[PDB]
């Protein structure tokens, strides 16, 4: 253990707004890509404060975004991140 996802919380700041990739989406949340081997989701409230259908809206496979780090779950290897908190800070 302490590997890449540990490596992640000592590695970036939680609370910074970091570009990455989202590669991945679901009608509930959009996967991006920070770090190899962890995936941030972020729900579809995240995304938008009015109706978003799918993240496809407001982002694609393949979007770079900067978005910001609001939490890691290293143990779950999980990490979270919205983009509402991006433009807030």
């Amino acid at each position: 253990q302490e590997d890449p996802w540990r490596h992640f919380a000592r590695t970036h700041a939680i609370g910074q707004i970091v570009p990455g990739k989202v590669t991945k989406l679901v009608p509930f949340g959009a996967f991006v890509r920070v770090e190899e081997g962890i995936e941030g989701l972020v729900h579809i409230s995240e995304l938008a404060e009015r109706h978003v259908e799918v993240p496809d809206q407001v982002v694609a496979v393949g979007d770079d975004a900067m978005v910001k780090v609001i939490d890691i779950d290293l143990e779950r290897r999980r990490i979270s991140l919205s983009l509402k908190q991006a433009n807030e800070d």
